[PDB]
């Protein structure tokens, strides 16, 4: 009773009008980057327009959330950061770097 507001869940943003809703990350690299920011940043939930060092992010915040990022396998900078604050730009810059390989799934050396 008292108008059950349980039905009522319709938001419906038609766009990006506000950088609030319909600013959800949309795509794996959007989401691996969203995740591992929300960490560092201590955030509920950073979003595509985003943008770093505004969200309580710092330089040296920045040089500990870019180890992150490597161990996902993208080459993470401080430059990159800086060039790129918002998350879905960074989440665009992002080349998958060729990690350590401790188990050489294809890779014979010379005996």
């Amino acid at each position: 009773g008292t108008i059950d507001y349980q039905a009522l869940k319709r938001r419906h943003t038609p766009e990006a009008e506000n950088p609030a809703e319909a600013d959800l990350p949309q795509g794996d690299i959007e989401k691996q980057v969203a995740a591992l920011w929300q960490q560092l940043l201590s955030t509920g939930n950073v979003t595509r327009e985003t943008d770093f060092f505004q969200q309580g992010g710092d330089s040296l915040l920045a040089t500990r959330l870019t180890g992150q990022l490597h161990q996902a396998g993208y080459e993470a900078q401080l430059s990159d950061l800086f060039n790129h604050p918002r998350l879905a730009d960074f989440a665009a810059t992002l080349r998958k770097t060729d990690v350590p390989v401790e188990q050489p799934f294809v890779h014979s050396p010379e005996d």
